[PDB]
């Protein structure tokens, strides 16, 4: 999941291989551009925080949806 808990500097090393159900997701952050890969993470009802890879078209549609 990501390493560190601070959405302004923890980073992802890895992205979610499954698609999260929108219902589940609730909040998100993206990562620094200090991490060595651009993430998005996603917040969940079960209390995760998950990477996800941002040129994935389901991420950013959920970015808009969360954020506006
Ligand atoms: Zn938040
Ligand atoms: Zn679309
Ligand atoms: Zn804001």
């Amino acid at each position: 999941a990501p390493m560190g808990s601070d959405p302004a500097t923890a980073c992802c090393f890895s992205y979610t291989a499954r698609k999260l159900p929108r219902n589940f997701v609730v909040d998100y952050y993206e990562t620094s551009s200090l991490c060595s890969q651009p993430a998005v993470v996603f917040q969940t009802k079960r209390s995760k925080q998950v990477c996800a890879d941002p040129s994935e078209s389901w991420v950013q549609e959920y970015v808009y949806d969360l954020e506006l």
